[PDB]
């Protein structure tokens, strides 16, 4: 697929994240092999300090399908995620991303997407992440970000290709700890 006939040079990706109550997100990575490499920029904006993301009342994506397809020339992915409350409710977010693979179609493309926190230390300072992509090695990551004014930095280091596949991650943060936000925003990024 795209992504792997990107290597081993690499490919970036520029992803927005449009949540329910107001609250954006945009974060691009550049994914390289040196292994594989990842540094995300993330970046969030106008959550309401009396919402779920701000006060950690999110428990985890739900299981959802990103339908791949071609824009002008480029690559582009859409995908309506949920997040699961803490309260029974449902919490939804927009996903619009834009895969800038080196490789610069007609039909569709789907990949179904689960991603679950299996278990963290209190205050997520410590968190093993399992993300799984189905279509239809080892993994270093840096994720420097910043959310609602908070700057932050993560660490994570993690087996399995970044694209598809079953992929386990564990993640640290380094600076900013303790995080006032719900965690769950950042493990899409990832």
């Amino acid at each position: 697929d795209y992504f792997k006939q990107s290597f081993p040079e690499g490919y970036s990706w520029e992803r927005s994240m449009t949540y329910e109550d107001g609250g954006i997100c945009i974060a691009t990575n550049d994914i390289t092999m040196e292994s594989f490499i990842n540094k995300i920029h993330f970046k969030g904006t106008n959550f309401p300090p009396n919402g779920p993301v701000m006060q950690k009342r999110t428990v985890g994506w739900e299981a959802s399908t990103e339908k791949m397809y071609e824009r002008d020339g480029v690559l582009k992915g859409d995908v309506k995620m949920k997040l699961l409350l803490k309260g029974g409710g449902h919490y939804r977010c927009d996903y619009r991303t834009t895969y800038k693979v080196k490789q610069k179609l007609p039909d569709y493309h789907f990949v179904d997407h689960r991603i679950e926190i299996l278990s963290h230390d209190k205050d997520y300072n410590k968190v093993k992440l399992y993300e799984h992509a189905v279509a239809r090695m080892k993994n270093k990551l840096r994720m420097e970000g910043n959310v609602n004014g908070h700057a932050f930095v993560i660490e994570g280091e993690g087996s399995g290709k970044p694209f598809e596949g079953i992929q386990t991650i564990d993640l640290e943060v380094k600076e900013g700890a303790p995080l006032p936000f719900a965690y769950d925003i950042l493990t899409t990024a990832f």
